[PDB]
């Protein structure tokens, strides 16, 4: 069965869009999810919705309960998780408003749990070393790409997200260094969400929306909260249209082989006594 | 009004120099400052002095209470914070003994709180994402530069500090990598001091004194505590003269616009419910 | 006297090999070592054996008690610590099965104590800033090199280990970035083991065994637990032969000057009140 966890800036909740809406507060072995899971049906496909920074944004990216979020989506039975994220563009040709279907990351985070297998829980015994060669679901990305071209939206079919610890924005020196590293976009939340998704055997893809060019331009104002907020307001419909047209397609594709493979990868990543 | 917090290796305390000296032990929402604040007047300008690693240097750079230090200077009413720091040179042309008026950093730290807005305190509610495009006060740096040329001291008008976690020094591989990154000087304390200063709406500049060339030279002894200590002893007067001649000038400049701008930046960085 | 702590994948325990075997559970100021120290004699040289991830591998590289391991070896009286480690090759010419006698590292770790001098213990008072220009014992490496050529084994006489936090493997973007950085091999345990060894005045060298090429190859399967495990099984005898032929030689060399120098370096790294 297809069940799609959706994380992020999605006005997808709900009434016209979400049929059979149910609000469910969840307690996981890793503590509390960011907010109540919102459960329902979007065009006859089972979905689960989750606001990353909580009821009206009160928790910093560093202190987001990533373990609880992923574990709670898996336990509802999600086979997919498709997320949305604001990001800074590190390249001229990724303009604010553009979607980037990222395919790689570089971790610049420092204070974040990145495994369920942390020694502390009976649900996750042993040590897990999960492969990250292909951090993002190949077939989901493809649908995301096909669908954005169907929508005639500006879109980059690939890209490397650098995830900074934050909550501060980058210095200029840092911005230029990530440029030399070959990173395309920058955020605060992609790691460890994607790593925990893979540990859980979930197919996970990210819709990244560029909102600013960070601070690397010498003659333009550098990123701020207010500039990200207004760009994000202007452009939020694109990520929303992309998901409404994507979700029909996911629920009408063959998935058993991808999910079987993802399950074995996660299974065989773990070392028991 | 002008009030200048001064952090670091400053024999500025006191008797000839500091008029109207007062020792004040402070308790902030973020715990204890590194040491008692020493309060007084240097050439008719209100100053506040603070030893970064405590009464006779007992705390590692990683465990320095950066939140408490900055918050306590702000609460005394500082409009400026000008700091001094030892550093390793990552370029031949920055010789030991040289001052670098840094203008950028690269964060290599890992275990450090970098925001007052951490979820825990009523004085700092919401999430703060502070811009870091220009981490250091433009007009203060300028005075620092003008004044060092007035002193005929060797000086670099700009520079990128890499801040390592420590307390160890860098491996050679690490030293060469920061070189390829375009870093000029290296230390253990610049981040998060500067980031917390900006969150507080304080104009903050750093006097960086090169003490060694780290370990990148193939045919010279690599950095050690004793080599830094003796270079620092030989060269400590330069940073002291620079501040005595700088402090008159700060207290005689126009500041209201810079501080208004810095206040709005900090104000508009924060997200409430 | 020579006493050699040996950490890692060593079937050196024991009966044919280890004379006068004794199992000793130890309590250090920094908590418990990874496992019981196994104590005895290998070709008439006093050795101490220690399994890094514990009795049948149950602790993640991030949560390994590095402070306890090193401190317990020092307190038994080790003058040397020679370790073995699996690693990913970041260069074509380092083939799986090859030994790399590493000589440098780059730290990509984030959540790890890296000093005994942490403020908390009477055995380690003050702040320690240990030089890392030459993180690995020069004369031990040399014996390791000479001995591998005597064994006619494939061997790289130098190399830069990047130590990632883990427990996940690297993304591809990350793999390529460490390549551009000039790293040769990749692991999860080298830092802070080597840094704590130096703080302790112990001569410390690493036998690194390449087990995989991580994920940088476009047309080969990326690293997994099972691929590392089988390569490691196939190649484990090489690291074992290298140590049996190395250990005679260490116990028959002049060491007093190296250890005196290493002791002064550690001594003079520390700042008391
Ligand atoms: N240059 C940049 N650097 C790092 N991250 C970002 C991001 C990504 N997030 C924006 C956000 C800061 S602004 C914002 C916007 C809406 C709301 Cl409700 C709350 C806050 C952080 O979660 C990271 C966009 N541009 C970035
Ligand atoms: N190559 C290098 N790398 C990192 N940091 C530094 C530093 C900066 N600090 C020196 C200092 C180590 S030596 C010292 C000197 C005086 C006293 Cl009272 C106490 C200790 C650390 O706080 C970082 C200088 N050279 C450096
Ligand atoms: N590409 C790579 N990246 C990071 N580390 C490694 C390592 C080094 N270790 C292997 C090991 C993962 S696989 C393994 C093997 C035997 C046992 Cl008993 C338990 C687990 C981690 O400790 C890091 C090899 N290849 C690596």
């Amino acid at each position: 069965a297809v069940k799609i966890g959706i994380i992020g800036g999605t006005g997808l909740d709900d009434p016209e869009i979400l049929e059979g809406r149910t609000e469910k507060y969840v307690d996981t072995p890793f503590g509390k999810p960011s907010d109540a899971l919102i459960l329902g049906k979007i065009k006859n496909v089972d979905c689960v919705l989750l606001a990353r920074h909580g009821r009206q944004h009160t928790i910093m990216p560093s202190k987001v309960n990533y373990q609880a979020n992923i574990w709670a989506l898996k336990e509802e039975g999600c086979t997919h998780v498709i997320v949305t994220t604001a990001c800074g563009s590190l390249r001229e040709e990724i303009q604010p408003g553009d979607i980037v279907i990222i395919d790689q990351f570089i971790d610049r985070t420092t204070m974040r749990p990145q495994s369920f297998y942390d020694g502390s829980h009976s649900c996750a015994r042993g040590v897990c070393h999960i492969p990250m060669a292909e951090p993002f679901c190949p077939k989901t990305r493809e649908v995301l790409i096909e669908t954005a071209k169907k929508l005639g939206l500006r879109c980059h079919s690939k890209g490397t997200m650098v995830t900074i610890e934050g909550p501060r924005f980058s210095s200029r020196a840092e911005s230029f260094m990530f440029r030399t590293w070959g990173a395309d976009v920058i955020n605060m939340t992609t790691v460890p969400e994607v790593v925990l998704a893979k540990e859980a055997g979930i197919c996970y893809a990210s819709i990244a929306m560029a909102t600013d060019y960070d601070c690397w331009k010498e003659h333009e104002e550098a990123v701020s909260v207010d500039r990200v907020l207004k760009t994000l307001k202007e452009n939020a419909n694109k990520a929303k249209s992309l998901l409404l047209t994507t979700i029909p397609q996911i629920g009408s594709t063959e998935w058993s082989e991808t999910l079987h493979n993802l399950k074995n990868m996660a299974q065989f990543s773990v070392l028991l006594p």
